[PDB]
């Protein structure tokens, strides 16, 4: 028997993050969540585009789960009869059993319980992956996550220094792949399984159709913006469990980047653009030295503002003038000019 | 006001650079820069293919700004009226205002000036970006370039030990997508905004029809290689606005190698292929040891072969038998083998 | 006249490899190989697709060659007269004459011989590269394989350790263009220069039809799954000549990794999935810790589910529970359960 004190943990939705401790005195714990199934009828783009999407606990992505390195992780899966296939997990950060896909695979109207050590630091993925064909769907059906390793000292520099957020963010980037009519219209369908063979035939092609940030284009812009202020050193999670991604924020850098997200590397410093593998999550910490939108984006451009794939910062403060100015406002070309 | 003094650039065009120092003893300096937005058609290809351009001072890409680390860079931005659309400029190297993007918007008859402090070193992207599904239509249709941002005290090899080049060389390489017509043929159009619509179909299959160095097929081969000669260290810069890459140099090396283009990090050594992430510039140094054609490509080989990213170095200088020679020349197969 | 030992080295087919030391205090040598070049139809997929393939030593991926560092690697490639095209060779370990290429190109009949010091340390690809649409056509149709320089004194941490593997795979990643007829199925050819207008029509697009290790489909599951021990450490050698890869290996890590592949960096630890950039090989240890099947694909789960980008590792030890356990087998949601 394993006796160590266990905290339940509640998740909360992406981006946000259920709360926890960077540094901790604590020592080893069993650390209890539970991620239910949900087959749905999802809304991803502007134009109300649906797709019959697969999530852990209705979300595109799952939540991010957070422990410690050396905390173990027991995990209760369930997947209600509500819904019509069966869905197991794989966890990235865990050792053995196909991540614990080969432990986990449950039918509708059952749920499992694994455990898993988390002997490895970093951010990883986690997804669904039931076997043969039905791996890949279920990913780009929205059948994932991540988790959140954290050293019990915290996050650090690579060179002896602490490294401390004041803010955590979780984007999650999915590929879809929407079949389309023949007139050009994406076409929409009552169940998963009615989607699948025209959704392979996509997936085929290796081209997503739409590529968005919490599961649909716009998602993390307007109203839903992330908050920020000037000072803050915010850590974004980025994740993609299927397709690369070239994360950038538009106006800022990354200050310290671990781009293969594994906390055992040291990150590096002052990136503009970084790289998700996809099958990975990667962290990106940056202080806020400018009030104003910024614009998250992956930079495929295409896929950034065509299909998808843009989030927004709105960061509070004042603006510094040495960092950058308009030092004339737009204006009439001069007449005695030549610029030839 | 910023009491530095002033230093005027005059930029050249790709793949050379403008006179710059390496290791520096002045101090922070504004050094002053031009760019005027011209809309053209262009040809990319050996098949005369045009193409409705869009650049930063006529070229794609746009030319190689160089500064150091603690100069202020003041950039006046030109909008032709002879131009059609509103253009802008974000500097990935720049803090604030979606890199400039948020302050240099101007239309057609209009200049604008933006100070941005080099506060990181590397090189960087800068791109035109006004907005929306203009952003990568400006970007894809050749509006990108790069700055690189050098230690005041020059390169260095990350483990304490000063590294120089002997020359510099900047590769934009420009993901492109033009339009075919029933029978397969590149559309022409007689103006950017009438290729528009044909040309975001193209774009949002996310597959080029051409990949380019310096703005055409062919551009840095034939009369146009670039040179060098046995024992220089040549520093390539290489960067891609909107989609990966992965230069190889062929019968070389990259002998350090900054993949993410920021000179804070070491680089790596003895690399036989890098990585440019789309929305980045890195940079590459290598010092020729044997004299001779080298290819220097994008290594998804369809891409170098067949759809344009393939440039050459001439190379002078002795042949070093010790590090390869041909041992013996083609010859008939001995009747007396026998290779099962 | 270079008066140093000759070695003959036996090639065996991959995923093996021929034998060799990891530490050695032997001097350097001039270490001989051969490859013969065969084309020939293969079988590439589960459904019995065939292929003209053309091949180093009649395989998919050529075999892996291991020297060390200050070797001298002299290699008699043959071109028998059954086959039709010319081809040659190009080291990316190699300095020079476009790694070898300029120097080899052979006719059916004719055979040539090639030294190059391995002055780099690492995995490297090689591959022909006869010239022009050539390169890319003789590459994606199977000719390319990888050589390992070892350091003399074996692997290191890049942190003053000794690393050393107990078992040695390569796992070569091919992708392939095969094209398809009015009713979607794949056509098959009598010989490859019959196959190549409507094969290059294909690559044009970027897309494969197929990407596998070791050649096919399945290649390395069931029968030929990869054996291993819990506790052995195991070094997986991945390369692709002409376009990215993401390996993962499930329920694994990559204990050290050397994405970019050369031994001068130190590796990356605990990585989930790493990035082998097209044209370079990587490679990664890892020490099993549960027995078992493990994945180990692409992460672009399409590519390895439905492309045919899968391989196994088959794993013989005793189940550690503390790593990971399943607290309760899947039972029935209990009735009195809330969920919502
Ligand atoms: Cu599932
Ligand atoms: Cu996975
Ligand atoms: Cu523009
Ligand atoms: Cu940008
Ligand atoms: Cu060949
Ligand atoms: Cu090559």
């Amino acid at each position: 028997d394993l006796k160590l004190p266990r905290q339940r943990v509640d998740l909360v939705a992406p981006p946000f993050v259920h709360v926890h401790e960077q540094a901790t005195k604590q020592g080893p714990k069993i650390m209890e969540f539970k991620l239910v199934v949900q087959e749905k009828k999802m809304v991803i783009d502007e134009k109300g585009t649906t797709f019959q999407a697969m999530t852990f606990n209705g979300s595109m992505p799952g939540p991010l789960m957070v422990v410690h390195e050396g905390d173990y992780v027991e995990v209760t899966l369930v997947n209600p009869a509500t819904n019509t296939m069966p869905h197991n997990i794989d966890f990235h950060s865990a050792t053995g059993a196909l991540g614990g896909g080969a432990l986990t695979l449950i039918n509708p109207g059952e749920q499992v319980v694994l455990r898993w050590k988390a002997t490895r630091t970093g951010v990883f993925v986690y997804h669904c992956a039931p076997g043969g064909p039905m791996i890949p769907w279920h990913v780009v059906s929205g059948m994932n996550g991540a988790v959140m390793v954290l050293p019990r000292d915290g996050l650090n520099d690579g060179h002896g220094h602490s490294l401390r957020y004041d803010r955590i963010y979780y984007i999650g980037e999915q590929d879809l792949y929407v079949p389309r009519d023949e007139k050009g219209n994406f076409k929409s369908y009552d169940s998963p399984g009615e989607a699948y063979s025209d959704t392979e035939e996509v997936m085929r092609k290796l081209t997503p159709t739409h590529v968005v940030f919490n599961g649909k284009a716009g998602a993390l812009t307007g109203k839903n913006a992330l908050n920020a202020n000037v000072g803050e050193n915010v850590l974004i999670v980025h994740s993609q469990a299927n397709r690369d991604s070239r994360p950038h924020l538009i106006g800022g850098h990354g200050d310290y980047v671990w781009e293969t997200g594994k906390f055992s590397n040291a990150p590096e410093t002052g990136l503009e653009t970084w790289f998700i593998r996809g099958g990975s999550a990667g962290a990106a910490l940056y202080k806020f030295l400018q009030p104003g939108i910024y614009a998250y984006v992956t930079h495929n451009l295409i896929e950034a503002a065509n299909l998808g794939a843009t989030a927004h910062f709105k960061v509070e403060g004042k603006w510094n003038d040495d960092l950058m100015t308009q030092v004339k406002a737009p204006a009439d070309i001069p007449t005695g000019s030549t610029n030839e």
